């Protein structure tokens, strides 16, 4: 169901930060606004016709976080109604992102904040529950189960391990789509899922399963002939 | 004596955040490092042959800390020796910057953190001290008077006001090189100094003025009628 406002791994920003999104009946939604991704969008034309924008959070990684608050700023300032909120952030509340965007001078006026500790929601309805994943130990950091056009959708986050009981969703059929932070690097205490683990531990259904977050070194064709998917940022942010 | 990063205002980031550099001895300085930056920086070869890496900050919103702990990870985990600091940020300890950047998941451990009440410095040899300006009251922001080469360098970070002695410096001929945050827009409550305000307050040595952070809406034409300069990004960033 997802398009990729950009899909790399932090340093790897010719494909723009790992951000997913939903455009529909003016609503523009997407998972992480990590600090390439603002400039990507205002090159775009993925604004226009938009009223009402939502961001969900995975964590506060620079990739991730860096310029929600240009964007923030852009779309109270500059789009719809000057000076009243577009823009409204889904977060849990253990992520305390509000205390991020302060830190950078946003404020809650500028924006609507939406916390929850275990689900939430928002023609155009989506819902998510929160999959807590380990990535690095300094932050608190999520996947989602999403639910959108009566599809079920896995999205990890920065993630380097897959819980048993997703997995189990994922071999029994009950997720359509699973995207999944995968990396080419194989190393003990590696904050992303290696490509070689991830097959490993998928053997059904490897045909609804997204690679994305892809690092520099990230080899398609060996995920292909996996049988895999790779994600690519939309033809929307690609020349 | 600097050139540009980049140098838009915040949603003008065809032109880049608005930062300034000096690239020498295999040093790399520059002032902020706003979210739109990390990738100007990785699609140029700016970063080829960088030993050090200094960043100085003037406040942190986005378009001007977005960005600062991909570069500050970049430099640790990819350049010259693995997992060990390759940049330095310098501070006024009232800004905090370490809650800052530790928001993002970017720790002490993965760059070196030199904070300051008035001045300090980095063959390569720079010297700033801080100058307290206006601009949010959200946020302490600064701007700063540099030594460099034996010039002395007036960059304002983003303000909507210039202090009365930096006005008689760069009267009295002692500023080399005076970078402004200009805009466009001139309304009460401007965050930005207005075009319209620089013109007011500067009468001598406009041919030493650079307007910077440039809006969209900024008439370049208008401002070199005036006989201020006006900045661009760096060729290597256009
Ligand atoms: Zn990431
Ligand atoms: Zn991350
Ligand atoms: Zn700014
Ligand atoms: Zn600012």
């Amino acid at each position: 169901m997802f398009k990729f406002i950009g899909c790399g791994s932090a340093f790897n920003t010719r494909l723009g930060n790992n951000s997913a999104y939903i455009k529909e009946d003016g609503i523009l939604f997407m998972i992480d606004c990590g600090s390439a991704n603002f400039d990507r969008i205002m090159r775009s034309d993925l604004l226009e016709g938009v009223e009402d924008i939502v961001v969900l959070m995975t964590h506060t990684h620079p990739d991730h976080v860096g310029s929600l608050g240009d964007l923030i700023f852009y779309s109270y300032f500059c789009m719809g109604q000057v000076k009243v909120p577009n823009l409204t952030v889904y977060a849990p509340y253990d992520m305390k992102i509000s205390k991020v965007l302060q830190g950078m001078g946003v404020e809650r006026e500028c924006y609507r904040l939406i916390q929850f500790d275990n689900s939430n929601e928002y023609g155009f309805h989506i819902k998510f529950q929160v999959v807590p994943n380990r990535h690095v130990p300094e932050l608190l950091c999520y996947g989602y189960l999403i639910t959108y056009k009566d599809k079920t959708i896995y999205y990890s986050g920065d993630a380097n391990n897959i819980s048993p009981f997703i997995l189990r969703m994922l071999e029994d059929g009950e997720i359509d789509y699973f995207y999944q932070d995968t990396c080419q690097a194989d190393y003990e205490g590696n904050v992303h899922l290696s490509l070689k683990k991830l097959s490993e531990m998928v053997w059904a259904n490897r045909d609804r399963v997204y690679c994305m977050h892809l690092d520099g070194g990230f080899n398609r064709e060996q995920a292909e002939e996996l049988g895999f998917n790779v994600v690519q940022p939309s033809y929307k942010f690609m020349i």
